[PDB]
């Protein structure tokens, strides 16, 4: 059986890439594919190609996550983040397809304190979740055997993100501030392809599961915490490295562009007990990433 | 669901580390395990661990797999892949679990052209074999809840491999000298641990597919044209990779302490239709592991 695959270059993307390799037949493109068009900015490429190849199953990691960008230009992440989505969609139902989509808790409002549910009320704070939280309505419109992941503080070892950019800064500089108040759960590429592969294999057999999943890492935290535990293991794989004065914050006290939410603690049981799957502490995967980047030698 | 990790530390044990997470609950464990007995060098040892924890599965990921150094300490090889995993089997048909266990096509004499199966006879040309296959006989016999993957030309991005030994040679290195005889797979610890993975979760829920299955990357290739795509790939990516004459052989032009087979061609028909896996081919996954490899900054 067919699966097919855009966003195979981003966080995810690379992982999926190993992760549905087994699953079944892997055609994996990105914007840059150039013998078929896995372009998401043409909503009617991306939505020929699966007219053109018919898969089975298409796993979309492509997107717009240029989150303070996207409150820039914003249009351009509707037409990436929903209007592609949409089409998608739509097209994958004509040939009873499993469209498989990732999606984010920015979807949530902040409002703190006890964690987010998956029939709980949406309210996105900033544009990013706004537009995001229009493709999977889209999605769950045009095409109802769909499989979303609403997943968040999204790390993996090849591509950017928080814990590659604040090691950067730890071993430049002395004197370093960052976020305590933001509470939620850092959660690896490698996690979100693996369940990812699992979850199709279920929904083949058994249609039911078609819906909506958050699919995170177990716990919570702070990327405070975070950054503290990144610069411990940095420590501990002897790394000199440069910071003398770790400073901790609560968000409003340095600017961003998009407005953050405050509570990013998602629920996850709904995955656990309907795919069979395990869901393990934060940590670990973050500790995992970190030990593979601290291997430097070629 | 309890599932219970050997060799962790290695090729395919640290990609199961990752794979696995999701599966169930795992404890990952090493010789080097201090708070609990990973030691295989002491069958009665980890035997202890198994009945100490009650795993509902086992994935042994541990070994000796110094195949030259084998034929010059054999009675340690014998410990570690007769002896152990005979007490690790004897000790989990006890608690009724499944135990997860790699081999080798070694277990195959030369004989080359056509595909081994997995109802084909065996005779090892070597020790590292004749001891792996008296293990997977061992386990056969205790533990008939059992999953044995024959596998071959086994290499991961983290850990020593073929690649890896080929590729720090080949950019020191203007002249180099090689195997073009030798037929065989060169297959992923990624692969590897994906397919396990899976593997289990049908086991669970189908007790009728324990047994032995050949599992491999598809395709065919020689060492030398294996080498041959690493440099290409390596070339590929920029590096000044110092070889100016690369050199073909037939096998017994170059002496090793024991005897490699010729035919490593295994067939992996069974694993297929049985687990409803793909197995794509061979270049894709060693492709995959260069990039991660040559994406050289921190
Ligand atoms: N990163 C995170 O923390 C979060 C991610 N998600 C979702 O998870 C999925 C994957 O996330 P992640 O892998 O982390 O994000 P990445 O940014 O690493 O991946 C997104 C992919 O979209 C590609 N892309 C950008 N523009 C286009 C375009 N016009 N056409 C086609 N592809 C394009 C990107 O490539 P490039 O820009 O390099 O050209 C990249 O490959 C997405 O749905 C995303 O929204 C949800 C919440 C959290
Ligand atoms: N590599 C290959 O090409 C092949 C591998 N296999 C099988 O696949 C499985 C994994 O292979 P692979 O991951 O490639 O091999 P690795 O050598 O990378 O892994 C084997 C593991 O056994 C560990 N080990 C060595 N001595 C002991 C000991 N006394 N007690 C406990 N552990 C010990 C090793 O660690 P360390 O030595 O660093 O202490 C290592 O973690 C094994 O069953 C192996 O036989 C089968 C055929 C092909
Ligand atoms: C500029 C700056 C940022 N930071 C911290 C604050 C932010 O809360 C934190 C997170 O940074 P980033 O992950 O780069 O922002 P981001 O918008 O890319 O993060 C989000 O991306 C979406 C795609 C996901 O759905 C989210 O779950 C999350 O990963 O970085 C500082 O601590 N100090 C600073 O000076
Ligand atoms: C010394 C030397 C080796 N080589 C090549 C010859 C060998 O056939 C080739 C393979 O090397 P290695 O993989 O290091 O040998 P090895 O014994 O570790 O290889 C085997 O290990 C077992 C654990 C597996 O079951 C096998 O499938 C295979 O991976 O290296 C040369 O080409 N030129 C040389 O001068
Ligand atoms: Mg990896």
């Amino acid at each position: 059986m067919n699966i097919l695959l855009f966003g195979k270059t981003g966080q995810v993307g690379w992982e999926l890439q190993r992760s549905l390799a087994p699953v079944g037949n892997l055609i994996a493109l990105d914007v840059h594919s150039k013998e078929f068009c896995g372009d998401f900015s043409n909503p009617k490429g991306v939505a020929e190609t699966v007219r053109k190849l018919r898969p089975d199953v298409i796993v979309n990691a492509a997107a717009h996550t240029a989150v303070d960008k996207a409150e820039s230009e914003p249009e351009l992440a509707q037409l990436l983040n929903a209007t592609s989505v949409e089409a998608i969609a739509k097209a994958a139902n004509e040939t009873g397809a499993w469209v498989v989509h990732y999606s984010t808790d920015y979807v949530f409002p902040g409002t703190g304190d006890i964690p987010w549910q998956e029939t709980d009320a949406t309210s996105p704070l900033n544009v990013y979740g706004k537009t995001k939280l229009a493709g999977e309505k889209a999605l769950q419109d045009n095409c109802p055997k769909h499989l979303i992941f609403r997943t968040s503080w999204v790390y993996a070892g090849k591509g950017n993100n928080f814990a590659k950019t604040m090691l950067r800064l730890a071993k430049e500089r002395q004197t370093l501030s960052v976020i305590n108040d933001q509470y939620g759960a850092p959660t690896g590429a490698e996690l979100l392809a693996d369940c990812t592969a699992h979850a199709i294999r279920v929904a083949l057999n058994k249609p039911e599961v078609a819906g909506l999943y958050h699919l995170v890492a177990g716990g919570t935290t702070t990327w405070h915490d975070y950054a503290a535990l990144v610069f411990d293991e940095a420590r501990k794989a002897g790394i000199t490295l440069a910071l003398t004065e770790l400073n901790a914050v609560p968000t409003s006290a340095y600017p961003t562009p998009a407005s953050r939410p405050g509570n990013s603690r998602l629920n996850t049981e709904k995955f656990q007990r309907n795919f069979d799957l395990i869901l393990p502490q934060w940590e670990l995967g973050v500790k995992r990433m970190l030990t593979e980047m601290f291997t430097t030698t070629t």
